[PDB]
RNA sequence: UCUUGGAUUUAUUGAAGACUAACUACUGCGAAAGCAUUUGCCAAGGACGUUUUCAUUAAUCAAGAACGAAAGUUAGGGGAU
RNA sequence: UCUUGGUGGUAGUAGCAAAUAUUCAAAUGAGAACUUUGAAGACUGAAGUGGGGAAAGGUUCCACGUCAACAGCAGUUGGACGUGGGUUAGUCGAUCCUAAGAGAUGGGGAAGCUCCGUUUCAAAGGCCUGAUUUUAUGCAGGCCACCAUCGAAAGGGAAUCCGGUUAAGAUUCCGGAACCUGGAUAUGGAUUCUUCACGGUAACGUAACUGAAUGUGGAGACGUCGGCGCGAGCCCUGGGAGGAGUUAUCUUUUCUUCUUAACAGCUUAUCACCCCGGAAUUGGUUUAUCCGGAGAUGGGGUCUUAUGGCUGGAAGAGGCCAGCACCUUUGCUGGCUCCGGUGCGCUUGUGACGGCCCGUGAAAAUCCACAGGAAGGAAUAGUUUUCAUGCCAGGUCGUACUGAUAACCGCAGCAGGUCUCCAAGGUGAACAGCCUCUAGUUGAUAGAAUAAUGUAGAUAAGGGAAGUCGGCAAAAUAGAUCCGUAACUUCGGGAUAAGGAUUGGCUCUAAGGGUCGGGUACGAUCAACUUAGAACUGGUACGGACAAGGGGAAUCUGACUGUCUAAUUAAAACAUAGCAUUGCGAUGGUCAGAAAGUGAUGUUGACGCAAUGUGAUUUCUGCCCAGUGCUCUGAAUGUCAAAGUGAAGAAAUUCAACCAAGCGCGGGUAAACGGCGGGAGUAACUAUGACUCUCUUAAGGUAGCCAAAUGCCUCGUCAUCUAAUUAGUGACGCGCAUGAAUGGAUUAACGAGAUUCCCACUGUCCCUAUCUACAUCUAGCGAAACCACAGCCAAGGGAACGGGCUUGGCAGAAUCAGCGGGGAAAGAAGACCCUGUUGAGCUUGACUCUAGUUUGACAUUGUGAAGAGACAUAGUUUCUUUACUUAUUCAAUGAAGCGGAGCUGGAAUUCAUUUUCCACGUUCUAGCAUUCAAGGUCCCAUUCGGGGCUGAUCCGGGUUGAAGACAUUGUCAGGUGGGGAGUUUGGCUGGGGCGGCACAUCUGUUAAACGAUAACGCAGAUGUCCUAAGGGGGGCUCAUGGAGAACAGAAAUCUCCAGUAGAACAAAAGGGUAAAAGCCCCCUUGAUUUUGAUUUUCAGUGUGAAUACAAACCAUGAAAGUGUGGCCUAUCGAUCCUUUAGUCCCUCGGAAUUUGAGGCUAGAGGUGCCAGAAAAGUUACCACAGGGAUAACUGGCUUGUGGCAGUCAAGCGUUCAUAGCGACAUUGCUUUUUGAUUCUUCGAUGUCGGCUCUUCCUAUCAUACCGAAGCAGAAUUCGGUAAGCGUUGGAUUGUUCACCCACUAAUAGGGAACGUGAGCUGGGUUUAGACCGUCGUGAGACAGGUUAGUUUUACCCUACUGAUGAAUGUUACCGCAAUAGUAAUUGAACUUAGUACGAGAGGAACAGUUCAUUCGGAUAAUUGGUUUUUGCGGCUGUCUGAUCAGG
């Protein structure tokens, strides 16, 4: 009868996170007139390390179109992007990896990301390190594109959504074990309050609806209705399936 | 098993992955395992030709090594048949 | 267990015992263990008992006075009491900045208190003019797109040091010497006749050397570890100049002073850079291996000033001395304060590097620089107050003291707790331990004595775990050097494996450095601690104190490191990496919030977030989709609500069709929950069963593993381990009840986990003993628990265990030290068990709901179409989709470039027309891009400048995009919804639960001859059945038997005789019944209507059932009569509500009519727990009220059962009942078995076993003396008197019990609250943690397994053991002995004797002597143990200068 570890986390009080160490948000530059018509030129500055983020983040300064400043965006950097590579951005820019370019101003099978799903959300899809989308069709009446997302995902997003050609910069980092409970301790240290686990069927009755008895089952069916309601969502919500892949 | 929620079949436009038919042979190349779409680059090789050059530098080889179909193993990718 | 207050006994008692420790004198004082001073002795031993601070406290600081209280003794003293005094800042802090965060406003939400939000969807804003007389400077232009505020005395930050000074203040006062900020402001220098400096190739330099808007950059501003290098301070050390110590002796000796702050000038560096140069024969180079044609080495330079040097500050200060003054005011005068060295030293700062990360290690205020070029200034002068000097100011608050074995919190002056800085010498690896210096303390109630029992520390012959649940506790080991180092392994380890040597002192030796250099075959000099070797030496000692691993072979278990139940569980539990599954592509997943223009993830985007399971590596993860869950564009006339539609109705309304989701149907899914069988026949063995068969399955437990922490039986069987093993290990496996990510099997390493064995080692034990320090007595001080009254027993009875009562024993003041038998001692209104119509935590398919979500409808909600859209010259909305935007919604931006038209070029082949289109100034490069923009053109009224226009196309004022009458939101409707809420979860009962129903009933019996009568008494029965099985009439007689008839028999039909019921009557059993109540036939509905009376249950209520009538109407029979259900005794049901029948009756209250409703009388629908709630579990996390009305353990009664006896004598005993036995029977005893009971205790009698220790019984195992024998001897067997005296050591198990190895004279049985817990222990059981197996959907259960789990108090009374003692004239010595207690026990050997006896085989006893066992009482000559004799000697470290002598 007490409330569960999982309905805890929407208070947001311990769970949020962790945001001293960051360099800020990764977002496009703002569909601007130069975007929408021509192009514009900036400058790689730093490629530097994001804290909580596998992927590094460029620093690229572009000239101010209508006051004579600078101004700085923060991107997610690409494979092969370096300090001091002029990045090209608007309707007219090349393909070139770390180039930012809309959709429908670009071929087929064309590896993109930081990608927009609505022209001017500044970049949505594709943001993981060594995650990529891949253009696999047009519809240029009533312009629209067809991508396919990093989960293996169909999706038709507006041509007019931008996309940084290239994957993103970071990739394997999922392939190195931890090895040990510190290392995963610093990870979780700088990106949220969600380790270490403890399983439900570990608990007390009162804690999860996994807990109690005199040996740790479950004793329920872990597979939980969509139309289920808070302190019922804990085990294998909505699934289709269950089990190893195996045919 | 699929099928009036139109299967199978017809047309058009795609995507993906493999494979490279027919030509293809008592034909070729490679130390062997192997190698068959085009083009480019890169290093190599045999045979022939030579009134070039060096002049036994060679033959086979315990130990030692490189390569070694398929299946299989590990970790990503890909996953059409 | 009343309330408040007061007071006792206990009681002058328990105690005032941690932190090594005090002592002598004098002074003061009435009074000194405790105050002060001297002296001595000690300690903290620089991670301090020292010197300061942070929090907190708040005057405790300091002085004077003073002791009533407080300082658990004292007090003359005090953190006490009384009275005062004391905290000084431009520079130290706050103040300021931001951090995680808090929070106004605008705005939205909320009935509202208020919530959200923090730049949001706001008309959110104040700053300089280039420097002056129409200016309190503004009524001039011009710029900034930022957006409250709070938030750190440890972060960031402008600037101060030294010396002196108080009773108490100081980076604050004084003296000297600085510096910073803000302001004013001149002078000197610099700069200008080339207006805004000059030099250097350059890196850069300098005393200056204009510089607005705007922009850019830097600093602020950053992790951690390692070695290296440098600096500071400390340490060490040499010379010299002073002072003190020692000086029997030695010691050019031992100690001590010898200092230089902020700030300032000049210099000084790793790194970095520049110039020249052009490198392979590759060079330079770090402890660490990086760097060089992207220009190395090398040769010149430049720079930062960490840091150092010199100087100024500044020797005048500070220090050390000397001499003279010696109530000198109070000093005066003089001297010296100097020169080195050393280093893996210690601490700290810092540099350049290296390593680590799926971790890459704040922000802002603030200050500076650069870019730019607005604007302004060159001749008796302007600019800079970034050069120097000069002038003025710097507020407010804090500031004392402690910072803890006495200033803080813990009830207090409490052995607890509470953040940090500094940091001497030696030993030594060391910030260890030990000793010492500076500084600090010597505080803690004392004195005497040295009993028991303690606590703390020890030692121990011989044995060496025999102790115990268990090696618990202790001992053993230990540093370093050298040697040696197994299995296994994840190849990293294991590992200090295991084991083995050496170690002191002294005197030497050999190595290992730095400075030192060359001709256009050569060593002075300086310093250090490491290693190796050798001789000599000694009571073979030597890591000499201190400090300091026990090891090995295995098993279970969890990979590891880690975390956790504060205050009983540190684990095998949790986590972990690894593995896998699930959801989610954002108008989304998961989760918040009452709502919201609201939130977390999210400064996020599938290599991510969210939810789970499993738990490293290795190896594997089998089969099952029936169940349940989950899921699926899945089937769309199965079910279906509200709205809406249709019919009928006067209408309310009723009926009908349609009817979304969900459910139903079908599919998928087990690393979802889960689950994963029996029997039979079979091989040329007997069982065994590759195979086969049906029985049900969804599949039938696969690979594996196993009496496992999972196996009941079970201590399973075998092997091994031991002398002996319920232990361990290895096997085996029809496995109560093993098994595969509810993970199976393995596994190196690791573990304060559990377990077994072995070596070492030991007081764990045999088997105890001794020693040291800290109860007793005293002076002082002085509680509490508890207490009906009290305190000697035995027995009886008694609420079945008395201190009191009864009958006996008996019994003499006052006591002290112990002690744990009793006071069913104390502590707590029992946590166990039960009850209560008392709860709570938790679960679920309980009952009833509910947030949320999902689906529909209506509204928001407008404008068109197509219209297989309505009902056959016929319709804007109607069972499908897409068009518009302006409502609504989402999103972004400094609301900047949207939409539509506008020059050319052409692969439009200008078809004489933009039916018609595309391109709108930027892609080698880490530069730059700003001044209403230069240009061009026009006007000013011209003033050294200004204004237009174009450059830069017009027009529409839609900021831009998405989305769209769908979302959203509001209301209602259906679904879903243990997420949450509330509640329930009957009773009886030889405790409760399960079972049963003895809960409403009927028959017989119990039941004791009226009636009534109990038990979970006995044998049974009821919840029905019947249109006849009801009613009436009539005829007949049944069961059974015998005697006869073709098939035909024991049974088919027919005939006769007998037949009192032995048959039948629906159903239990009892009663009843013969021209019937049975059987068969005929006619019927009296099984009807009305409403009373009565009987039985009983209260003389109800209900059920029955009786007899009365009023009718009927049936039947010729009739009398009978019939108001069943031949009689059982066969059943309130109120409320619904429904039907009856009168056509009452009412709808302003009057009606008609529907509808309500009513009166009679039934039905139902309450079986049957006088009638609407109702699932669990609790070991538990709670409360109680209950001895009631279980678990003692006692009591009983004695089936257990145990022990007897009688009788069939029969056994070669013949022979009774030597010894003894069937079939039968009579007893006991209370050490287990039942039976529930009398005592639930405001608690401590629950198993062992250890220890005493006594008692006798039903006698041994020992003594005997009787009997199928007693020749020997050895046995039966029995008597007898409890005097003994009755053991071990292995396994927590055990009791058992079983085995031994030894013995024998290893008898019992009792004493199943003796014994304020005696212990805690292994077991029986709290809370954890695991397994089975069960359960689950929470959870299991007299199943496993592991871990606080054992309190005596000082009171008695009892006991010891110890005093008043009174008897006093005192003293010597005695007596009533009474009480009593103590010795058992064996062997020799001889008897190889004798008696015996055919042999074998083989005694008494007497005698010698010893021994167990017990007891002493004792210490000897032997051993003990050592504060601190007696003597030795040894380590340190200290007293050495020695001697010591701490
Ligand atoms: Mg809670
Ligand atoms: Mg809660
Ligand atoms: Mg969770
Ligand atoms: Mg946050
Ligand atoms: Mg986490
Ligand atoms: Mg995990
Ligand atoms: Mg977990
Ligand atoms: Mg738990
Ligand atoms: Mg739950
Ligand atoms: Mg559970
Ligand atoms: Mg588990
Ligand atoms: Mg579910
Ligand atoms: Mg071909
Ligand atoms: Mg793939
Ligand atoms: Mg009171
Ligand atoms: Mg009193
Ligand atoms: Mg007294
Ligand atoms: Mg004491
Ligand atoms: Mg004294
Ligand atoms: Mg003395
Ligand atoms: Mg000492
Ligand atoms: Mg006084
Ligand atoms: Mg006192
Ligand atoms: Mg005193
Ligand atoms: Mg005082
Ligand atoms: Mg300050
Ligand atoms: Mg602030
Ligand atoms: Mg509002
Ligand atoms: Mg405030
Ligand atoms: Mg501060
Ligand atoms: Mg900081
Ligand atoms: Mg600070
Ligand atoms: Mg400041
Ligand atoms: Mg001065
Ligand atoms: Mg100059
Ligand atoms: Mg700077
Ligand atoms: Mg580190
Ligand atoms: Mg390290
Ligand atoms: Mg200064
Ligand atoms: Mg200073
Ligand atoms: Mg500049
Ligand atoms: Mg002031
Ligand atoms: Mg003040
Ligand atoms: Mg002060
Ligand atoms: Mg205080
Ligand atoms: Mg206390
Ligand atoms: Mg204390
Ligand atoms: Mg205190
Ligand atoms: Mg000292
Ligand atoms: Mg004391
Ligand atoms: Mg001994
Ligand atoms: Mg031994
Ligand atoms: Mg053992
Ligand atoms: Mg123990
Ligand atoms: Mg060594
Ligand atoms: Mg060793
Ligand atoms: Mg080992
Ligand atoms: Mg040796
Ligand atoms: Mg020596
Ligand atoms: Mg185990
Ligand atoms: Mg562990
Ligand atoms: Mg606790
Ligand atoms: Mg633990
Ligand atoms: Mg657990
Ligand atoms: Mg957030
Ligand atoms: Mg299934
Ligand atoms: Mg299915
Ligand atoms: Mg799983
Ligand atoms: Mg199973
Ligand atoms: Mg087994
Ligand atoms: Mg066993
Ligand atoms: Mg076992
Ligand atoms: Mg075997
Ligand atoms: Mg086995
Ligand atoms: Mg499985
Ligand atoms: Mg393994
Ligand atoms: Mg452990
Ligand atoms: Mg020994
Ligand atoms: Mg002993
Ligand atoms: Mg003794
Ligand atoms: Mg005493
Ligand atoms: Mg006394
Ligand atoms: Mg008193
Ligand atoms: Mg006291
Ligand atoms: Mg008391
Ligand atoms: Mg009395
Ligand atoms: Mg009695
Ligand atoms: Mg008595
Ligand atoms: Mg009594
Ligand atoms: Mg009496
Ligand atoms: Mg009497
Ligand atoms: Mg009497
Ligand atoms: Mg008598
Ligand atoms: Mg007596
Ligand atoms: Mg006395
Ligand atoms: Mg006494
Ligand atoms: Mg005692
Ligand atoms: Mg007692
Ligand atoms: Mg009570
Ligand atoms: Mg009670
Ligand atoms: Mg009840
Ligand atoms: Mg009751
Ligand atoms: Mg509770
Ligand atoms: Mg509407
Ligand atoms: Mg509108
Ligand atoms: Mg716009
Ligand atoms: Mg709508
Ligand atoms: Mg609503
Ligand atoms: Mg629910
Ligand atoms: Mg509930
Ligand atoms: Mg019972
Ligand atoms: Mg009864
Ligand atoms: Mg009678
Ligand atoms: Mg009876
Ligand atoms: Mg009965
Ligand atoms: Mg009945
Ligand atoms: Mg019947
Ligand atoms: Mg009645
Ligand atoms: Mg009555
Ligand atoms: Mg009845
Ligand atoms: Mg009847
Ligand atoms: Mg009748
Ligand atoms: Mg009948
Ligand atoms: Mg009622
Ligand atoms: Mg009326
Ligand atoms: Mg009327
Ligand atoms: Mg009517
Ligand atoms: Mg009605
Ligand atoms: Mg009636
Ligand atoms: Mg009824
Ligand atoms: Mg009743
Ligand atoms: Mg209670
Ligand atoms: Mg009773
Ligand atoms: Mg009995
Ligand atoms: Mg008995
Ligand atoms: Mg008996
Ligand atoms: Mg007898
Ligand atoms: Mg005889
Ligand atoms: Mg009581
Ligand atoms: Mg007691
Ligand atoms: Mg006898
Ligand atoms: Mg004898
Ligand atoms: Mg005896
Ligand atoms: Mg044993
Ligand atoms: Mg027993
Ligand atoms: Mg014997
Ligand atoms: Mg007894
Ligand atoms: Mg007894
Ligand atoms: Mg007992
Ligand atoms: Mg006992
Ligand atoms: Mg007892
Ligand atoms: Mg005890
Ligand atoms: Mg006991
Ligand atoms: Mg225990
Ligand atoms: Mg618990
Ligand atoms: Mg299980
Ligand atoms: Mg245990
Ligand atoms: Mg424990
Ligand atoms: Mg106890
Ligand atoms: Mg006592
Ligand atoms: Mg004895
Ligand atoms: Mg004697
Ligand atoms: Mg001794």
């Amino acid at each position: 009868g007490r409330v569960i570890r999982n309905q805890r986390k929407g208070a947001g009080s311990i769970f949020t996170s962790h945001t001293r160490l960051r360099q800020g948000a990764a977002k496009l530059r703002t569909l601007d007139y130069a975007e929408r018509h021509g192009y514009i030129r900036g400058i790689v500055k730093q490629i530097v390390h994001d804290s909580g983020r596998g992927a590094p983040l460029a620093k690229v300064v572009f000239r101010d179109p209508y006051k004579y400043r600078l101004r700085e965006e923060i991107f997610i950097a690409n494979e092969g992007v370096h300090t001091g590579q002029f990045i090209y951005a608007g309707k007219k820019a090349s393909l070139n990896v770390g180039n930012v370019l809309p959709l429908g101003s670009v071929p087929e099978g064309t590896i993109v990301s930081n990608v927009e799903e609505k022209p001017g959300d500044r970049g949505a899809l594709a943001r993981a390190s060594g995650n990529y989308v891949i253009i696999i069709g047009h519809n240029p009446d009533e312009n629209k594109t067809r991508v396919r997302l990093p989960s293996g995902a169909k999706k038709v997003i507006s041509s007019d959504a931008r996309g940084v050609i290239g994957v993103i910069a970071g990739g394997g980092r999922v392939d190195k074990p931890l090895l040990k409970a510190g290392r995963a301790f610093h990870k979780y240290r700088l990106k949220r309050n969600s380790w270490p686990k403890t399983r439900g069927v570990a608990m007390n009755p009162v804690d999860h609806p996994h807990g109690g008895g005199n040996h740790q089952h479950i004793g329920k069916a872990s597979t939980i209705s969509r139309g289920a309601v808070s302190g019922q969502k804990a085990g294998l919500i909505a699934a289709r399936r269950t089990g190893l892949l195996r045919g």
